[PDB]
Order: C-alpha cells, then sequence, then structure tokens
C-alpha cells in the first residue's frame, strides 16, 4: 500500500472509518480516530504490541488523549511526532521523516481568498470566549471562563495539546503554601516577588509580578482542587527558598499539570478542537474582538464569533530564525521546545494591535541533554546535583539563574558540561530517572570510571566531588557560593548527564495589564484581547526563574479566562 488508507481498503469500506456521509466529523478527526481505536483498541492497548525496552511511540509522557491521526494519517504518509524531539528506533508503517513546515502567519496571507471567502460567511460557532492554545494558560483560561459562566471554545494548532506546558518538569513557583508549610519551609508572596524582580534584573513590570506573587498559592490551590498533586516542593535557581511546587517524589509538574487541566476540560465538556490554528483576530468597526478566523487543518478555514479572544499561545523559542535575529549569539542552538512554539501567536497578538515588549530577552536553559537533545531539568540541580567541565571541576553555582548558567557552561571547554549527581540525588527526584530511561544519564559506581566513560579527568572529578561534599557538609560552598547545598553526592552510584544550553522561553510577548489585557503601542487595552502564559512579556523581565512560567500561565491564564468571562 502507498497509505494507511490504502492498506485498509483492502479489506474494509470507507466507512469502517467515515461517518455515513463521508464528511471529516471536526479538525479533532474525533469520529475517524474513535473507529481507528474501536478495532486496534486505545493507545495503552496498543501500546503493548509495541513495546521497546525504554522507548514506546504508543505510551509516552504527553498527557491527555493523543489521537492516532497525531501520527498516522490515513491518505498520505505521515510523520511522528516523537521525531520532533526524538531519535528513536520507529518504523511507522506509511511513516515520512519528521519536518515542520508550518506557513506563518504572514505567508497565510497567500489564501486572502479563501480567508475572505470564510470571513463573508456566517460564523461556524458563536460563543463567548475563544481560548487559543492548549498550553497551562489556555487550560486555565478555557476552563476559568467556564467556570465563570462563559462558553468556550479552546483551539490548539498541533495534533496535541499541551505545547511547551506538558514537557515542564521542575515546578510551578508559589508562595506561603500549605504544601510548603506541610515541607517545613516558610516563604512569602513578597519573598517570591522579589525573587522574580532581581532574576528578571528588575526588567520585569512590577505589577505583573505582583499578579505573579499574589496569586501563586491561589493558583497552587486551584490546581490542587482539580486534581493535581504539587506537595513536593523543590530549589529552583535564584530562589531563596524551596518553592518549585510539583507531584510527590518530583515527578514532571508539567504532563501532570496539563493532564489534569485536560481532564478538568473534558469534565466541563470544553469544546477542544485540534489541528485548529487561530490566524486572526477578528475586530469589529469599534476596535473590540468580534471573534477569530480559524485555520482547522482539515475543515479549513471558518470562523467563531465571540466577545473575547485569549490568546494563550506559548513563545517562540523554537523559531531560531527570531531568535536570531533578536539575539543572533543563540543562532543555530538546538531548543527545548515543541514543534509549533514558534511565535505565530506573537504575530496574532500584533496583527490585533497588541503591541510586544522585552522581545530580545530570549532564554537559554543551560542544561539540554547533548545526547538526547532535550532539557534536563534545573530540579536536577535544585535537589544536588553539580555541574563539572571536561576537566572534571565546578565552575558555576548550579543554582544561579539560567543565564549566568548557560554562559558559564558555554564558557567550558567543548561549550558543554556534565551535570554529576549520585543516587541519593537520583531518589529524591523521580524525573531523573526518566533521563536515566533516556540513556542520558550514564553511570558508574566510581568518579574514576564515570570520568573514564564520558571523557572527564576521573581523579579530578573525584576529587571534585570530594571538595564538594565537604562543603556541603560545613554548609558553605566558599568555591561557587551556591547558597543551597541539599545533598552530599555519596549515596550509590554516580551519575553524569551531558548539558549545554538550548533554546527554552521566550521572555518578551505582547504587552498586557493586570488584568491579562493585551495593550497597543499607546497602551490602549484592546477590548476583548487577553494573552496569557509565555505569549505575554513583561512577567519575567530578562531572565525568567525556573518554575515561574509554570506560576505564571495558571495565574494569568485563569485570570484570563475570568477577566474575558466577565467582559463577557
Ligand atoms: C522542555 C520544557 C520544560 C519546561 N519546564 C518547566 C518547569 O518545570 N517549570 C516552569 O516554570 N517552566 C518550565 N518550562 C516553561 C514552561 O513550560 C512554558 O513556558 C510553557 O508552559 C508556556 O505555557 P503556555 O501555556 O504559555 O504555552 P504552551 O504550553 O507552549 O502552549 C501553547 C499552545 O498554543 C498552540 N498555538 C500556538 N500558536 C497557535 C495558534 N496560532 N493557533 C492555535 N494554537 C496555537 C501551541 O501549539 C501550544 O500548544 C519548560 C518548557 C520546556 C520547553
Ligand atoms: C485512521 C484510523 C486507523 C489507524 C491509524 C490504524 C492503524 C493501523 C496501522 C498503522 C496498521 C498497520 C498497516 C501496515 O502494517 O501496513 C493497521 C492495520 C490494520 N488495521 Fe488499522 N487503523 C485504523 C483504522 C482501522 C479500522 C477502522 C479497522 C477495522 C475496521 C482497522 C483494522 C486493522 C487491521 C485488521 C489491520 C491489519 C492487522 C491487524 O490489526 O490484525 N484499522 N492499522
Ligand atoms: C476509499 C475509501 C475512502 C475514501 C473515499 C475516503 C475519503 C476521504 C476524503 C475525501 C478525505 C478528506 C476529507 C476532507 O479533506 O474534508 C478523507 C480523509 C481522511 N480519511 Fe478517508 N476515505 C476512505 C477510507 C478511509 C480509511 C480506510 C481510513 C482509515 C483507515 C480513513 C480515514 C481518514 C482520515 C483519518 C482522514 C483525515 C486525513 C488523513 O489522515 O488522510 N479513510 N477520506
Ligand atoms: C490508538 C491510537 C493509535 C493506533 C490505533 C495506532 C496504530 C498502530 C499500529 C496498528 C501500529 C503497528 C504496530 C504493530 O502492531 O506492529 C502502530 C505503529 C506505530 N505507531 Fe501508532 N497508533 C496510534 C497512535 C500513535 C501515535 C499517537 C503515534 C506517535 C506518537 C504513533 C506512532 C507509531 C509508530 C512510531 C509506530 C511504529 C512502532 C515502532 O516502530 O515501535 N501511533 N500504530
Ligand atoms: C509521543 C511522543 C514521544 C514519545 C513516545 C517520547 C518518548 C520519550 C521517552 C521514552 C523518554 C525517556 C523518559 C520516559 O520514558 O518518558 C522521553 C523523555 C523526554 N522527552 Fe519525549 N517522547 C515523545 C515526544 C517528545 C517531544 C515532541 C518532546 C519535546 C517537545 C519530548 C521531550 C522530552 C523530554 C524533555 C524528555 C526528558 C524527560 C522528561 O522531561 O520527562 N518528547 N520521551
Ligand atoms: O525544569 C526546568 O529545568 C525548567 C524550568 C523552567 O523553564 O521554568
Ligand atoms: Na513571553
Amino acid at each position: 500500500a502507498d497509505n494507511l488508507a490504502e492498506f485498509h481498503v483492502q479489506n474494509q469500506e470507507c466507512d469502517s472509518c467515515h461517518t455515513p456521509d463521508g464528511e471529516l466529523s471536526n479538525d479533532s478527526l474525533t469520529y475517524e480516530n474513535t473507529q481507528c481505536v474501536s478495532c486496534h483498541g486505545t493507545l495503552a492497548e496498543v501500546a503493548e504490541t509495541t513495546k521497546h525496552e525504554h522507548y514506546n511511540a504508543h505510551a509516552s509522557h504527553f498527557p491527555g488523549e493523543v489521537a492516532c491521526t497525531s501520527c498516522h494519517s490515513a491518505h498520505e504518509k505521515s510523520m511522528v511526532y516523537c521525531d520532533s524531539c526524538h531519535s528513536f528506533d520507529f518504523n511507522m508503517p506509511y511513516a515520512k521523516k519528521w519536518l515542520r513546515d508550518e506557513p506563518t502567519i504572514a505567508e497565510l496571507a497567500k489564501d486572502k481568498s479563501e480567508r475572505q471567502a470564510a470571513l463573508a460567511s456566517a460564523p461556524h460557532d458563536t460563543v463567548d470566549v475563544v481560548v487559543v492554545g492548549s498550553g497551562g494558560a489556555g487550560f486555565s483560561a478555557a476552563i476559568s471562563a467556564t467556570d465563570s459562566g462563559a462558553k468556550v471554545i479552546l483551539i490548539e494548532k498541533e495534533p496535541v495539546i499541551g505545547g511547551n506546558a506538558k514537557l515542564a518538569a521542575g515546578g510551578m513557583n508559589a508562595a506561603w503554601t500549605d504544601q510548603q508549610k506541610a515541607k517545613k519551609i516558610t516563604d512569602s508572596p513578597e519573598l517570591m516577588f522579589e525573587d522574580t524582580m532581581k532574576g528578571g534584573q528588575n526588567i520585569n513590570d512590577p505589577a505583573l509580578v505582583k499578579v505573579l506573587s499574589s496569586h501563586s498559592k491561589d493558583s497552587v490551590d486551584w490546581m490542587t482542587a482539580m486534581g493535581a498533586d504539587l506537595t513536593d516542593v523543590g530549589m529552583m535557581g535564584g530562589a531563596s527558598v524551596n518553592r518549585a511546587h510539583r507531584p510527590t517524589g518530583g515527578a514532571g509538574v508539567g504532563a501532570h499539570v496539563v493532564q489534569v487541566l485536560y481532564d478538568n476540560a473534558v469534565k466541563r465538556n470544553i469544546d477542544l478542537r485540534m489541528n485548529t490554528r487561530g490566524i486572526e483576530v477578528l475586530k469589529d468597526d469599534k476596535g473590540t474582538v468580534k471573534g477569530i478566523l480559524v485555520k482547522g487543518m482539515y475543515k479549513g478555514y471558518y470562523w467563531v464569533k465571540a466577545d473575547a479572544v485569549i490568546l494563550a499561545t506559548g513563545g517562540f523559542a523554537k523559531n531560531n530564525e527570531r531568535v536570531a535575529k533578536l539575539d543572533p549569539s543563540l543562532k543555530g542552538f538546538i531548543s527545548t521546545n515543541q514543534p509549533g512554539a514558534v511565535g505565530d501567536g506573537l504575530d496574532v497578538a500584533e496583527n490585533a494591535g497588541g503591541a510586544l515588549k522585552d522581545m530580545q530577552y530570549i532564554q537559554a536553559h543551560p542544561t539540554l541533554s547533548v545526547k538526547g537533545g532535550v532539557m534536563v531539568t534545573e530540579a536536577v540541580r535544585g535537589n544536588g546535583a553539580i555541574l563539572v567541565n571536561r576537566e572534571g571541576k565546578r565552575f558555576v553555582n548550579e543554582i544561579t539563574t539560567a543565564d549566568k548558567a548557560s554562559a558559564a557552561i558555554l564558557a567550558q571547554t567543548g561549550k558543554s558540561a556534565y551535570l554529576i549527581f549520585d543516587d541519593s540525588v537520583r531518589k529524591s527526584l523521580s524525573k531523573i530517572d526518566k533521563y536515566i530511561g533516556l540513556g542520558v544519564a550514564p553511570t558508574a559506581d566510581s568518579l574514576v570510571k564515570l570520568g573514564k566513560m564520558e571523557g572527564i579527568d576521573g581523579k579530578a572529578l573525584t576529587e571534585t566531588v570530594a571538595r564538594y561534599n565537604s562543603l556541603v557538609s560545613s554548609g558553605k560552598d566558599t568555591d561557587f557560593e551556591r547558597p543551597n547545598l541539599p545533598r552530599a553526592l555519596n549515596e550509590g552510584n554516580y551519575y553524569a548527564i551531558e548539558v549545554t544550553p538550548g533554546v527554552h522561553h521566550t521572555m518578551g510577548g505582547v504587552m498586557i495589564d493586570t488584568k491579562a489585557e493585551v495593550m497597543n503601542a499607546k497602551k490602549q487595552v484592546i477590548p476583548g484581547l487577553y494573552g496569557a502564559g509565555e505569549v505575554t512579556g513583561g512577567v519575567h523581565g530578562a531572565n525568567r526563574l525556573g518554575g515561574n512560567a509554570i506560576s505564571d500561565i495558571i495565574t494569568f491564564g485563569r485570570l484570563a479566562g475570568e477577566e474575558a468571562a466577565k467582559y463577557s
């Protein structure tokens, strides 16, 4: 067969997959996937037949109900979504190499003669709020607005939900939570505020950070009330105390949080449309939003009439060309992001009249696994790992900010460093088992062996750990002044993860006020237009603190959802 449909049509009718009229049920291909499931079983059940020791196409960390058509198209060869970050040994029938080729919003100007057509038609739907983007902000905003009584349509341009949010690992910052107090941590919203302002070099908009710190405990409560487990509280860089909340044992905060929001959305029957890209915010003749034109991958262009559009589209850290224009030093770097985190949501906010701010501050995460091409959480260092260079020496306060950590690693020989930890660190953070599973955490029972495996002087490495452990014992890092020394690295085996900075987060984005309203260049609110999450600028100034983005998208998404419901 040349394609999956052709393969099946040797012994099946078209309506084995299609509706009776043959029309695609919708852009999520809900009906069609239901047919794949009716014969092949759920994803879990498919997974059983495709196990590999350390990976499985059908049993991934992606939350929500991942459609089969996310990777298996019927009438054309299709791409494996995991190939956008990994290079696992897959043999998907009818596959084609991963290649993201999505027109920019500007390029879709080529469809004027179909967009105009769409805009002249009746709206496909009429609701109160359209939320664009199914990351943490979008889901929060959809839920929020629905809880407030608004009818929402939540759209997602990828075949899968979660954006970058589902990849999040280290934690969601919040101060003065019950979760913290359960752990004997003392903190305060003013402390979180102060950490964030200095972490962002005082570029941050103070009123936005006030929302961020003051709403954080509320955001953690809200999530917890929805089913989230944010009881593990870890240390992230640039933080005075542990406040990065995450699931018990130190599991990824992101997949979990997005999973909860998704289940909550499903429970509220929120209309969630996959393969549906927001293209252009529609304004009436008085300049308030009147809807949004979207491009359904299978239904084409259509618009939704709504009083409020909440842009929750994430950042542009995967778009290296845009990143390079704003920060020429990040050009050619690998990104930790999902494939569609390319800034099309900012273009949509900009075409609507939203002004942008702080675009030039683009965060590189210091520790992208060299081997794996994926983010290794800062929580690894927060929980006690150290960084060592090829020379086998520490060279930086590993819990400093992402900007200082990146520059320090890039100044090491080979422009990469090694996270070094033991079984005590491993065991304190379950997320580290995911890296051992990826094959990116080589291990050995001695640092000499470990260094010889990775090309780190073993004897230097061994002295470095012994030196580090002493400092942990004495309670002060006089070498690099790492202010939190949670654990000696002397339990069980030792592990090394080769790391180098990757593009990660765009701290710049659409200008919003404390009600998450998008402002134009003359600082005027554009009625009905809201922005939440990484698509906004001003929250994190020049350097976002680890944990603050997940705090931010829940806080701002919830807030946008409420404000929009209310605005109506
Ligand atoms: C690998 C990784 C791990 C991270 N770990 C952490 C962590 O522990 N703690 C932390 O604080 N931060 C962490 N971060 C940062 C944080 O996850 C992100 O900032 C991300 O969650 C921002 O959330 P968001 O809702 O704004 O956008 P995202 O979650 O990126 O979601 C936005 C959605 O919008 C969709 N979209 C975009 N444009 C359009 C359009 N025009 N139409 C329709 N849909 C559109 C995108 O496809 C995407 O799904 C991590 C980021 C990465 C990449
Ligand atoms: C878009 C929807 C579907 C997807 C993504 C899908 C997935 C797949 C794939 C990847 C294969 C292997 C093809 C090959 O080896 O060349 C396959 C085969 C098969 N499919 Fe599907 N399928 C879908 C719908 C269906 C439906 C509706 C039925 C039955 C009515 C079905 C029954 C089968 C059978 C019987 C086989 C051969 C092997 C087997 O499962 O015993 N599939 N399918
Ligand atoms: C000869 C038999 C079939 C015919 C004539 C047919 C017809 C079509 C048409 C016209 C479309 C595009 C609809 C649009 O763009 O609006 C489509 C898409 C689609 N069809 Fe089929 N179909 C057939 C069999 C199947 C089978 C056997 C499957 C799955 C095993 C399937 C699954 C799908 C899916 C998932 C889509 C969305 C796009 C894609 O993945 O290619 N169809 N089909
Ligand atoms: C219930 C949802 C899905 C169904 C029914 C389906 C169906 C299938 C089937 C029948 C096979 C052939 C494996 C075998 O049985 O020999 C397969 C293989 C495969 N599918 Fe799916 N699939 C689904 C979802 C997905 C998703 C979401 C992705 C990517 C994340 C994916 C990517 C692949 C890959 C990469 C292979 C080859 C497995 C390997 O080489 O280990 N599938 N799928
Ligand atoms: C269905 C699609 C995918 C599959 C099956 C998959 C598979 C895996 C596997 C097997 C691991 C090792 C730990 C574990 O077992 O979870 C892993 C880790 C990881 N993957 Fe994926 N991957 C997929 C897609 C992606 C994509 C598209 C990205 C980036 C956008 C990504 C980012 C990561 C990261 C950052 C890690 C490190 C551990 C963590 O944060 O949990 N994965 N993935
Ligand atoms: O877990 C991490 O390393 C990333 C955190 C962040 O980007 O906030
Ligand atoms: Na931003």
